């Protein structure tokens, strides 16, 4: 069993974005747990990949970029992104945003 | 795409010979997810998920409070902002020794169900 404070993990199309792989394929067989910290004004550009995302918003107000248009979510929201669905993320606030993001092994890390 | 408040998922009361004082939400389940499932557990004060094992892993992130983790031997407490990886077939359990509700995200591969 691994028990650890997330922030202590060294971080690894994006601006103003810290990506931590908390549980990677180093340890886990099937899927990966990442922690993303988006500074004010940070951006993950719209993209699409042939694997899903499962996300939980931990802190702040997150702009979710969609195929057309956008939606704002906040702490305590989850997000499912189907494989190949267009998605991006932006921090349109004065405050840090943080979310958990999990992908299956085919997405690598 | 699904974008929803986790608390809006109706929690199920979990009550077994090994679980007391626990509620569970399936946030992202097999209806949508091809590979793994996102659950949110709420442990009431004094609640217990006793030691057990299953042939799939857990990936956990603690959302709120102080979680007592029951290990193969002994116990360790973690808090909000900790993650936990439990290997397949590793003994593990959880207890809430505090006077407020504890919450954690818990993800399992689809072979574990929901
Ligand atoms: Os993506
Ligand atoms: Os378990």
């Amino acid at each position: 069993m691994i028990l650890k404070r997330a922030y202590d993990v060294t971080p690894q199309k994006v601006r103003g974005v810290r990506k931590r792989v908390l549980i990677g394929l180093k340890d886990a067989p099937n899927f990966v747990m990442r922690l993303f910290t988006v500074e004010p004004g940070g951006l993950i550009d719209r993209h699409s990949h042939p694997w899903e995302h499962e996300i939980f918003v931990l802190k702040g107000k997150l702009t979710v970029l969609k195929e057309q248009g956008e939606e704002t979510v906040e702490e305590g929201f989850y997000i499912f992104v189907e494989p190949n669905e267009i998605h991006g993320f932006r921090n349109d606030t004065d405050s840090e945003v943080e979310f958990l993001c999990l992908i299956p092994k085919e997405g690598g890390e």
